[PDB]
DNA sequence: AGCCGCGGAACAAACTTTTTGATCCGCAACCTACTGGATTGCGGCTCAAAAAGTTTGTTCCGCAACTGTAAATGTAATC
């Protein structure tokens, strides 16, 4: 029903998008508008205020809070997914070096059975948004490693 | 989606602390010796009167968490 209840606006502001070169997305309310062109972007957040208050009225509005600029110069996300300066989905270092220092851990055998789990979930999860991490992880420390967990007892 | 008491506020009569515009009264001046008229004039001191500065009793304004039959759910992550 979230999803009907807004159809017309995306259809429109995919093609109001088109027509400046940017790109369209959306989950649930988390509305992300991307761009190549320089200072188009204002262009973008009135049309999508102005569509926002007409054909759906004046029931939901956009936080004027939450706003939020980004560029190649600082951090990139759309939902999750970090966007590299050099064109990648990537998780981030952070969270790229929690998971091998924790299959790391798991080798030398020093790692309790509560955070096994929680290994099964974020090996099973780095398929979802990155199908390489765990191909450079077998690239390092090898297949052995990385089939103990998947299928660990 | 509705609106509890709490405390500032926006107003508005009363007190209350000075700004102003005369009036006065020593008070040295004349004038000549000295109360010189039958005089003026001049600067501190004081007067309510009234345009300004608080102070205090009343009236609305706003806002939070959740509502009456009603989910413990192996791992990670999304709105």
């Amino acid at each position: 029903i979230s999803n009907i209840v807004m159809s017309s606006f995306d259809e429109e502001i995919s093609s109001f998008c088109k027509e400046n070169k940017i790109s369209y997305s959306r989950y649930a309310d988390d509305l992300t508008f991307s761009t190549n062109e320089r200072d188009v972007l204002g262009l973008a957040h009135q049309k999508v205020k102005t569509t926002l208050i007409r054909f759906f009225g004046t029931r939901i509005i956009i936080n004027n809070n939450k706003i939020v600029y980004s560029s190649k110069a600082h951090n990139r996300h759309v939902t999750g997914v970090t966007l590299t300066n050099n064109n990648k989905l990537s998780l981030g270092r952070e969270r790229k070096r929690y998971i091998t220092s924790l299959v790391f851990k798991f080798k030398e055998g020093k790692l309790s059975n509560v955070d096994i789990n929680h290994l099964r979930g974020l090996i099973g999860f780095a398929y979802n948004i990155e199908p390489a991490f765990i191909e450079r992880l077998e690239k390092k420390y090898g297949e052995s490693t990385i089939k103990s967990i998947k299928k660990y007892s």
